[PDB]
């Protein structure tokens, strides 16, 4: 299911958001 999409850095590094 979809919820929230968070960009990750490379496999790290992430910027969760959620709308």
């Amino acid at each position: 299911r979809r919820w929230c999409f968070r960009v990750c850095y490379r496999g790290r590094f992430c910027y969760r958001k959620c709308r």
